[PDB]
């Protein structure tokens, strides 16, 4: 399915701390980042989608079209600007963040009653799972 609607809530996060690394996210915003569960909402509308990570800390808001290529200013993240795209390719969705940073982006997909989402930059995988609330 590319049905990734839902309000999806973290059950895993693997290698959060090396992506953020990568990213030069300060330690200390990584450190309260590591220990935090998040909850991921989409709202999916043919190819607009409108996504809201939300934690009990700091929050990100992201919206985009799928196949309509996008500047992002990624504000209290790294504060870098990226050329974003996300595509699908087959049942996964990919994102690729051109830019400074090399293998920047996130494949979301889909398997079972889960939504599997891996974020790389550099060398770093950060691979978190979430279910359905
Ligand atoms: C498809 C959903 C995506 C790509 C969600 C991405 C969310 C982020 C890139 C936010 C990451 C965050 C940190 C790295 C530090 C704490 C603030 C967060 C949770 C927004």
């Amino acid at each position: 399915t590319r049905d990734q609607n839902g309000t999806w809530e973290m059950e895993s996060n693997e290698n959060f701390e090396g992506y953020m690394k990568a990213l030069d996210i300060d330690f200390a915003t990584r450190k309260i980042a590591v220990r935090l569960t998040q909850t991921l909402v989409i709202d999916q509308d043919g190819d607009n989608f409108k996504t809201k990570t939300t934690s009990t800390f700091r929050n990100y808001d992201v919206d985009f079209t799928v196949g309509v290529e996008f500047d992002e200013y990624t504000k209290s993240l790294d504060n870098r600007h990226v050329k974003a795209l996300v595509t699908w390719e087959g049942d996964v969705l990919v994102c690729v963040q051109k830019g400074e940073k090399e293998n920047r982006g996130w494949k979301k997909w889909i398997e079972g009653n889960k939504l599997y989402l891996e974020l790389t930059c550099g060398d770093q995988v950060c691979r978190q799972v979430f279910k359905k609330k």
